[PDB]
């Protein structure tokens, strides 16, 4: 129904590097830093010169100088969700399957994950995440508008707790 992730929202989820990223708007693409390709001079055809790239705490944002997805409306990127919010992780698999995972979000905090400092939010799954799912967006529908508040970065060994990286 209307309040499940619509097809256009899923169409923002894009295979990228060793995971996924997400078109927040025609010009802004977000992902988790560790999936990003290394040593490239262009992204989606555009030279790095034309791209503002902001990377911190495992969150990466690309702001392009051209409309890359002109078909899309701009949506709100927030710095995480409030504790208790139920978000969906929009997981695409290479098979083509779409797997919206319901997650109850916890607190925003700094975490050390395999040596890297993550500006993260943990959440409890309400179906699990696997290697290759990173970059997948954490989204929720606030009244009439969809909000994106993080990108998938990690899961506990049990798989029952996930972490998304959030923007400063
Ligand atoms: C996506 O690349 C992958 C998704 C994970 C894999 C298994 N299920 C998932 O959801 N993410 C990772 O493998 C992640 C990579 C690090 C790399 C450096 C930057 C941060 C992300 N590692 C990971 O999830 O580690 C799992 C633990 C148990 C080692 C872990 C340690 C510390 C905190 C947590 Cl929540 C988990």
């Amino acid at each position: 129904h209307h309040h499940h992730a619509p097809p256009t929202l899923w169409s923002r989820v894009t295979k990228f590097g060793s995971g996924w990223g997400f078109w927040v708007s025609p010009t802004v693409f977000i992902t988790t830093t560790h999936v990003v390709p290394t040593g490239v001079k262009e992204f989606f055809g555009e030279p790095l010169s034309s791209i503002a790239i902001h990377q911190a705490g495992e969150f990466t944002q690309f702001r392009f100088s051209k409309k890359m997805r002109p078909d899309l409306t701009g949506m709100v990127l927030e710095e995480g969700c409030p504790e208790g919010t139920v978000c969906s992780v929009l997981i695409k698999r290479d098979s083509g399957e779409l797997l919206p995972l319901a997650v109850r979000m916890g607190a925003i905090a700094s975490m050390r994950i395999q040596g890297r400092l993550v500006h993260g939010q943990s959440g409890m799954l309400l179906l699990g995440t696997i290697p290759g799912d990173c970059g997948a967006p954490y989204v929720h529908k606030r009244g009439n508008d969809w909000v994106v508040c993080g990108v998938h970065a990690a899961a506990t060994k049990s798989g029952n707790t996930v972490v998304c990286a959030v923007q400063a």
